[PDB]
């Protein structure tokens, strides 16, 4: 679908990959709603586009994607202020990783709430309107290659949710197709971003009784490598996927062989038909 | 691991695949705790083993695997009444399928609660004791080939949860291995069972506001095909998986080519590293 003249609603749109996607959709003629739990991120993002005199084409909403009431309100606000959206980017996510034995129910609930229920809430809150307006659209869900290649127990909560997001995206494709809505699941490798600030981004209700505060502290000090990919490069991949209705977008090929070995082991478990 | 003398805790153990696993584990010397939400299933299972003069080695607990308090209770009751468990079979599941546009938040919450949080609750409630007792053990999670092969939107909630269970099992392997606990994900194709009674098995709190009551009513009328696999055949596959610590068990080969096509599409999305 053509991006010119559309409105895109982007969760986690005020940092990292979501912001990279925002820049590139804007550059291709979309107007933007950036939805984010971090007010300081939102302010920074707003100032960025204002410095380039694009502030008119950008709206910001502070919310938690795991709050269904806020998501319903945001769908109404998007339509009322910016129109649509035609393009739904369910991109917000956090890193709930840590020693597996230390993880508590609060950590599981947190990890699944943001990284799996966030995209589901986006679909449930926004796609009824996307269907009803009858001008098609597109959905991008940001999963991870960690949802595909074998991962260690330290990243169990993350990997589990991201694998579910890949399958979610695959399965909804034919339903969304009924109303000319395409879908893409984005599976990145290492991208420069601020996901190391995940501890700050954890919603209040998931903090008490967490077992992973110490890991979140260490994560906060992690240096962003200069050889990680730029968010705007990922943005261009998403422009391409939206224009050409591509189901899968992977940013890196470094886990091709590890994925192949996993896939082989799965096939090998199958008897002869 | 050696099955003789162990205790196996089996969710959904009073019907279908779980009951097939129950029979073959008992045949190989395990004692059983069958945990199930359906009292009539539990009573039938009880009579079956009583008629075969094995009742002393089978204890039944009525519970909902998505109730964490009940699962904590079950871990205490299992240990106190039958010992252990050494073998944890997170097998309970339901069919939340239906026209995708009809599904509501209640249907998502139901489907994920039972099919994804059920196994997680099992791991969280039972594996600390399994580590502590220091005699090793094994975990079997029942996913589905629907978590692997591409599925239509009618089965979105089911597929999404089952894909997650596969990845969950992969990721916990190294942690569990620290304490000589092996893990297996079971991925069945069509097995003779009573999963068509899923409407009856939906916990009360997920009933009001569901959009799929009509689908559940149709499902209840579905005839179990004679050429579907016997649960006891699946049971023997699981005996082998526990004895030999096999990560993957698939019961059918019918989706080899559709999985291959999916895997190839995933790999094709990856650039040259
Ligand atoms: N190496 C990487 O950066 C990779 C990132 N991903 C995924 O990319 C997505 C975007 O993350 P990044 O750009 O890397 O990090 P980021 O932290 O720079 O951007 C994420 C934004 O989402 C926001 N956010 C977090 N929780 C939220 C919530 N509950 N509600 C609303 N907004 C929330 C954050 O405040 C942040 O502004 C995530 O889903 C992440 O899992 C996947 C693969 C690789
Ligand atoms: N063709 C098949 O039968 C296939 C089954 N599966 C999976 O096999 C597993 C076992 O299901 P089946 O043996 O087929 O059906 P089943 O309905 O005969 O057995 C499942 C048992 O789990 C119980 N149960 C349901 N919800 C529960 C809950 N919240 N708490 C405690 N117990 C609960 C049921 O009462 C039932 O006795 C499920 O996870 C299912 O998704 C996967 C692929 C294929
Ligand atoms: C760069 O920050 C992170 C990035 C991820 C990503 O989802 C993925 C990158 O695709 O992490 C991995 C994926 C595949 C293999 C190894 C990965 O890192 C451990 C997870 C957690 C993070 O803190
Ligand atoms: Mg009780």
């Amino acid at each position: 679908m053509d991006i010119a003249g559309t409105t895109a609603f982007i969760t986690g749109g005020a940092s990292g990959i979501g912001f990279g996607i925002a820049q590139r959709l804007l550059a291709n003629g979309a107007r933007l709603v950036l939805a984010d739990i971090r007010q300081d991120h939102l302010d920074e993002a707003r100032q960025f586009f204002e410095e380039r005199q694009q502030g008119r084409n950008v709206h910001t909403i502070r919310l938690d994607v795991s709050d269904r009431a806020q998501m319903a309100e945001a769908a109404r606000e998007c339509e009322a202020v910016m129109g649509g959206p035609d393009i739904l980017i369910n991109n917000a996510g956090i890193d709930p990783s840590g020693p597996f034995k230390d993880a508590t129910y609060q950590d599981w609930d947190y990890g699944l709430a943001i990284n799996l229920m966030g995209p589901i809430n986006g679909i449930m809150a926004f796609t009824p309107g996307m269907r009803a307006r009858g001008r098609g659209g597109h959905i991008v869900n940001t999963a991870s290659l960690a949802g595909l290649t074998p991962m260690p127990s330290f990243m169990a909560i993350y990997a589990t949710a991201k694998a579910a997001v890949i399958t979610l995206t695959e399965t909804i494709r034919d339903s969304m197709a009924e109303d000319n809505i395409g879908v893409t699941v984005l599976m990145p490798g290492p991208i420069k971003s601020r996901i190391h600030e995940s501890g700050q981004n954890r919603p209040e209700r998931f903090r008490a009784g967490s077992g992973l505060a110490e890991t979140e502290q260490q994560l906060a000090k992690r240096v962003v490598a200069d050889n990680w990919m730029e968010p705007t490069e990922v943005g261009d991949m998403i422009v391409d996927a939206i224009v050409h209705n591509k189901l899968y977008v992977s940013t890196h090929g470094n886990w091709r062989e590890t994925c192949e070995a996993r896939f082989q082991a799965l096939l090998d478990s199958m008897p002869e038909a």
